[PDB]
């Protein structure tokens, strides 16, 4: 499959260049995955989820998203036309409020649900996290996305967006987590991505195109945008069988583009999430 005039981050993960503006993907994408969205929520009526969203859970009066964040990340992951796996199953489980922020304990609760709630779920081809979201260091954090992840759940995070290093950065600095910083569309580090050794992978993050409530789009920048690119491309390798929850952020990482980020640090990856679609 091919959609062409793409958001550039879906053009970037499926070519071995920049500047490219066609999204070339298998036509599975990500049909019998699930991707939980732990965020501000979804706006599942959006037209561009075409009934694929659902919110599960809330830790808050409403299980709206007030923000826009949840549904913008979420449409990165699944929607339509700025989704990276546009047939995945998306769940929203609300741990940020409103404004965006949320206590770790919330955040907390919020991971350890999706690692029970997803035995209530049909997931044939398997289930991703994608956790836009994070804070200063917290080993109760880290302990909960090691935990997510154990229980058979790909979780993808966002490296954070303070141009340091990640190892000082929850749930980023989880090791056995896919902790994942941002690019721009010319491949450059994003300005703001955090970076160190515990990054596994860098997806699209400078002005990606999504979904945002009251049925509408934007463009927005963070490594909150860069997630649930890989989230995405998780469900979908998943969905195509070549990998698995527990193996996928290894699995990018062998199949990623390498060396083609500029401003990357010694002691950080320079490899850039790539679906290596071969039609
Ligand atoms: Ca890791």
């Amino acid at each position: 499959a091919a959609q062409t005039n793409a958001p550039w981050g879906l053009a970037r993960i499926s070519s071995t260049s920049p500047g490219t503006s066609t999204y070339y993907y298998d036509e599975s994408a990500g049909q019998g995955s699930c991707v939980y969205v732990i965020d501000t929520g979804i706006e599942a009526s959006h037209p561009e989820f075409e009934g694929r969203a659902q919110m599960v859970k809330t830790y808050y009066y409403s299980s709206r998203d007030g923000n826009g964040h949840g549904t913008h990340c979420a449409g990165t992951v699944g929607s339509r036309t700025y989704g990276v796996a546009k047939k995945t199953q998306l769940f929203g489980v609300k741990v940020l409020d409103d404004n965006g922020s949320g206590q770790y304990s919330t955040i907390i609760a919020g991971m350890d649900f999706v690692a029970s709630d997803k035995n209530n779920r049909n997931c044939p081809k398997g289930v991703v996290a994608s956790l836009s979201l994070g804070g200063g260091y917290s080993s109760s954090v880290n302990s909960a996305a090691a935990r997510l992840q154990s229980s058979g759940v790909m979780v993808a995070v966002a490296a954070g967006n303070n141009n340091a290093d990640a190892r000082n950065y929850s749930p980023a600095s989880e090791p056995s987590v896919c902790t994942v910083g941002a690019s721009d569309r010319y491949d450059r580090r994003s300005s703001f991505s955090n970076y160190g050794s515990v990054l596994d992978i860098f997806g699209p993050g400078t002005d990606i195109l999504s979904t945002w409530i009251g049925g509408s789009t934007r463009s927005i920048s963070g490594t909150s945008m860069a997630t649930p690119h890989v989230a995405g491309l998780a469900a979908y390798l998943m969905t195509l069988g070549k990998t698995t929850a527990a193996s996928a952020c290894r699995y990018i990482a062998d199949t990623a583009n390498k060396g083609d980020l500029s401003n990357i640090p010694f002691g950080t990856v320079n490899l850039l999430a790539y679906n290596n679609y071969q039609a």
